């Protein structure tokens, strides 16, 4: 009667937004990584009454539909119009909202998988609806499909579940370091993304490697202006300890870098030394989880 | 400095909604008529200040953007983001909202034509944006394109301006009678529209005539349940005086009928006798008007 779903946090390395009035045809090209840390969605469902009510919560606290619009958009569709009872969606995040980790995609997909599992449906149907809700409410373009691909994904063909095409890269002994700082809040960069992005992608499909991605990323963030100087400065210090270049967490004020178990502890020192906040998450190589919550 | 635009009221005879996530590909198949009575949009524009503000009004009274969402959607796009001054859109309707006359399409198109004329643009660009705004805010599917076609239009290929295809029928000595009553406020009819509608269209392209349309309409409204009994009863009385069958104003609680100058006066008696409200409008055979307001 209680369904749990887990969606990994998604961090984009670089990207190219392909906006399209058709949700399923809408998406983005680019590369990202999925963390072992993410969103846990719990769907509680009880039959009864003479009324149909859906309730949503973020980290234990109830949320108005105006702040949960994406999750409600999904729930409204997945919960039968003639259903009588109460549906509760409890979402728990491991990262703050608007920090570039893809929480809304997690809430959209987690919700869609948990409810489809309860009220009937499939993975592709649930996946598409979650994608749809993101694009519809300006939630995101590559988080939902990137989370379905898992691990180190690469969106080579723009589109939603069942339509787009993503690939995965191989990697070894890599963990993810993240220095989350905050949110973000010009026509010049739009054309700087169309170019640097498509360039970074083509260059990655030439050398399919994580190292290559981290280099193609660090360039993308700077060659587009997107990368803040205040971040670039934190980067230049981290780099001195990492075999790979840290890069901006796309659309979030922060940085990330793939690191071995050694460079990690070394970087932990430099960062805690700079009075900076950091997190270490493993690369979630698996796929989203949905099932009866049994522990 | 003051631009005026006139969009005829649009009354649909019957239809078939083709919903499509791509606004321009979205539309409806069907037939309608454009009245000499409609919406007059006046755009007042003054340069100056250090601020950019858009104001909207319906029948002399200012309206919040939440009630003017469609008009603001348009204005926001047509009014330069770097513009400094005040833009005022005064809309005047000849028919109440939600009565099936297409006021929102009139407000959307009128606004789009008046502003494009002021801030630069074209008919197709303005026309498409107005169509877009309708579909986006669930405003309508065939009003904007039907109003561009003018006269007695027939949407044979679903789509928006520049994409869809409408045709026009010939007619003679015909005027329009309308008995507006109110608004409207089941999966069964959805399939009743897909079938009766596409049927009415195919039957019209066999006999391109207004008489035929008025017959194919009176059937469509009933064979789908859409036609209220309380309306059907008013109809059965009108019919006794009209060479042509009155039909329901699609998506509005009312009726309409093409009438000669004679049956008109005769019908005016029967209706004023039934304590009913009625209006006589000529068929607006022309196209929407836009130009500097010079009287
Ligand atoms: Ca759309
Ligand atoms: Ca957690
Ligand atoms: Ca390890
Ligand atoms: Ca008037
Ligand atoms: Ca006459
Ligand atoms: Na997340
Ligand atoms: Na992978
Ligand atoms: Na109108
Ligand atoms: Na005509």
């Amino acid at each position: 009667m209680l369904i749990r779903a887990f969606i990994p946090a998604h961090i984009t390395a670089f990207f190219v937004p392909v906006f399209h009035e058709e949700p399923l045809k809408a998406g983005s090209l680019g590369a990202g990584v999925n963390l072992s840390k993410g969103t846990n969605v719990f769907a509680s469902i009880e039959t009864g009454t003479l009324e149909r009510h859906i309730h949503v919560a973020f980290n234990g606290e109830p949320v108005k539909r105006e702040e949960a619009e994406i999750t409600y958009y999904v729930a409204e569709k997945l919960v039968p119009k003639d259903f009588l009872g109460e549906v509760e969606v409890w979402q728990y995040f491991d990262f703050p909202n608007g920090y570039g980790f893809g929480n809304s995609a997690g809430g959209a997909l987690g919700t869609a998988l948990a409810l489809s599992y309860a009220f009937g449906g499939t993975w592709l149907r649930a996946a598409q609806l979650a994608h749809e809700a993101e694009v519809k409410h300006k939630g995101g373009l590559g988080d939902v499909i990137g989370q379905l691909a898992g691990g180190i994904e690469v969106r080579i063909k723009p589109g939603g579940p069942g339509i787009g095409v993503t690939d995965n890269l191989f990697f070894e002994d890599y963990k993810v370091l993240v220095v989350p700082l905050g949110r973000l809040s010009d026509g010049d960069v739009v054309k700087a993304i169309e170019v640097e992005g498509r360039k970074a992608l083509e260059e990655l499909l030439k050398e399919p490697k994580p190292e290559r991605m981290m280099v193609l990323a660090r360039n993308f963030a700077e060659k587009t202006g997107l990368l803040p100087g205040e971040l670039s400065e934190i980067a230049r210090e981290l780099d001195k300890v990492l075999k790979n270049p840290s890069s901006m967490i796309m659309l979030g004020k922060g940085l990330f870098a793939l690191v071995r178990d050694e460079e990690a502890e070394k970087a932990k020192q430099l960062l805690s030394d700079m009075n900076l906040p950091y997190d270490i998450a493993e690369i979630y190589t698996e796929r989203p989880k949905v099932g009866r919550w049994v522990g």
